[PDB]
């Protein structure tokens, strides 16, 4: 009312690492539009990676003058690794383009899809498996099972695998 509140709203989250940092926010509200534009911007402007159901995708936008990828789940969600090569080239160009920037992604304080998006972004600096992964493990990322570390092993290149030998032959 005058001095009270209520309600526990999931609390923001920042992964920076070298010079460029991460933002890990909830989605848009109905009640506080303004209040949160100025807040994710607060922090700094960059592309912003948010992947839930899609019900306010102007009113952030707009109002906060900021890039975004719109990640939804539907009857006709696209579930092949490919999406996420889709958010990768979006953010990629982002960041070679702005080095040590501010970006802002969903509440990875649950369950979702923000947080492997978030690592592989990050991954453009270098540690690509390791940053992914360790950056990753340190917050709370959705539910990791087959595709995560599938996927980021196959997203880091390895010589192992890359090994031939002068001398061979070859039949079948």
């Amino acid at each position: 009312g005058s001095h009270m509140a209520r309600m526990n709203r999931p609390a923001p989250v920042e992964v920076s690492y070298k010079h460029m940092r991460f933002l890990i926010t909830h989605n848009p509200t109905n009640a506080t539009l303004s209040t949160f534009i100025e807040d994710l911007k607060k922090y700094g402007a960059t592309t912003v990676v948010r992947v839930c159901e899609v019900t306010y995708d102007k009113t952030p936008l707009e109002k906060d003058g900021i890039t975004v990828v719109d990640w939804p789940f539907d009857d006709g969600a696209p579930p092949p690794g490919k999406v996420v090569e889709d958010w990768l080239s979006l953010v990629k160009a982002k960041f070679c383009e702005a080095p040590g920037s501010c970006v802002a992604v969903h509440c990875v304080a649950g369950l979702g899809r923000a947080p492997v998006l978030v690592a592989l972004a990050l991954i453009e600096s270098g540690m690509k498996y390791e940053d992914a992964i360790q950056f990753i493990r340190q917050k709370r990322r959705g539910a990791i099972n087959s595709k995560q570390l599938t996927y980021l092993e196959k997203y880091r290149p390895k010589q192992r695998l890359r090994f031939k030998d002068p001398h061979t032959h070859k039949t079948r």
